[PDB]
């Protein structure tokens, strides 16, 4: 499993209110959370599929 | 033109010397670095052709 896969999701500095996916590694799903819409980090994913997809094996 | 295009490269804490690409935002091409293997930011291609499809406009 990736990595960056672990990490908590990150808003970043912006100032965008934009829903987007992470996996929760811990739950083993994609959640949803706010993204500032800047300098994203990998645990970022425009869809639930893409984020398992990624991340869930 | 992607938001981490012209930032620096970004070797990280690893200590691998992993030879990866970024776009060079002075010079318009896509230039080697090492990468430390962890903590990867996103301008770290895997090939000059990678970082010039994504932040070339160079």
């Amino acid at each position: 499993r990736p990595d960056f896969c672990l990490e908590p999701p990150y808003t970043g500095p912006g100032k965008a209110r934009i829903i987007r996916y992470f996996y929760n590694a811990k739950a083993g799903l994609a959640q949803t959370f706010v993204y500032g819409g800047a300098r994203a980090k990998r645990n970022n994913f425009k869809s639930a599929e893409d984020a398992l997809r990624t991340c869930g094996g």
